């Protein structure tokens, strides 16, 4: 497609059909990456850039908005970035005072990261921002069609090679997780929202950098059946306990979590927040 066009921070995608999901050998099959399924979408707009600290700051200045992490008093921080740990993921520490303005908790700031994605934003925070911006969150199908950038069943936004020609195309982890990030892709942490090359629809950092909240309630099997509801502008199940997140983050590494593949998916309760999770907005024409 090329009746696509740019407007503001966004790209208008004139609707289309794509093969969603994946059945690759290195998938998490239990996540419901499969089955591969053909999905048709109505026209939509989606941010080509995740929402930045500067943008979130303007929202808070204009509204006085208080994030869930501020209300709870703590958010999840990666251990090496300065029991209170997640037993199943002990590199995550519950840090009092970690929030969007202090991403590693006390002693950190965003003064030198104005163009990085805002983090420690919950699904509720994302929705609040998007609504103020006159936007919404993307559905998982909109997110993934946009992230695929016009390629059919590629592993990544740009193709099937993680580092085509040996060049980094996204901000994830290199080295030995979780003890040593070599920063080969340039960043031991988040990167500016316009880092690396855009994909075929102009989107930056759909793979890597930060996880991105989607609109959908999480299910591993709702989309398995073939129906208009699951294949034409699919919205996901009517209820659920966690909301979908897509794209992976600067902590992803193939030794344990390869979910920067565009077919991959996970979820978190909508009041949760963490140092590696942000969002980008969508809209309708
Ligand atoms: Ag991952
Ligand atoms: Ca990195
Ligand atoms: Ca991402």
């Amino acid at each position: 497609a090329e009746n696509l066009y740019f407007q503001g921070h966004m790209v208008a995608i004139p609707g289309g059909t794509f093969r969603m999901g994946g059945e690759d050998p290195d998938a998490f099959p239990e996540d419901g990456e499969g089955p591969v399924r053909t999905v048709r979408l109505s026209p939509f707009l989606i941010d080509r850039y995740a929402v930045s600290n500067r943008q979130f700051a303007a929202f808070v200045k204009a509204t006085g908005y208080v994030t869930d992490a501020e209300r709870y008093g703590w958010s999840f921080v990666f251990h090496a970035h300065v029991d209170a740990v997640v037993p199943e993921a002990p590199w995550w520490v519950a840090v009092p005072g970690a929030y969007w303005k202090a991403p590693e908790g006390p002693g950190s700031s965003i003064t030198d990261r104005p163009n990085h994605p805002v983090v420690h934003v919950s699904w509720n925070d994302a929705v609040a921002y998007a609504t103020w911006a006159g936007k919404r969150l993307p559905t998982e199908a909109e997110w993934e069609m946009a992230a695929r950038g016009g390629l059919d069943q590629a592993r990544y936004p740009w193709g099937n090679e993680l580092t085509p020609r040996g060049r980094h195309r996204c901000n994830i982890w290199q080295g030995t997780f979780p003890v040593h990030d070599t920063g080969e892709d340039g960043y031991t942490g988040t990167a500016p929202v316009n880092a690396f090359a855009p994909n075929g629809y102009g989107l930056y950092n759909v793979a890597g950098n930060v996880w991105e909240w989607c609109a959908d309630w999480w299910s591993a099997d709702w989309h398995a059946t073939e129906s208009p509801a699951t294949r034409i502008d699919p919205r996901g199940p009517e209820t659920g306990t966690a909301r979908v997140t897509k794209g992976g983050s600067f902590l992803c590494h193939e030794s344990y979590c390869n979910r920067y593949r565009v077919a991959a998916r996970t979820c978190n309760t909508p009041d949760s927040s963490a140092a590696h999770t942000g969002f980008r907005c969508a809209a309708d024409p």
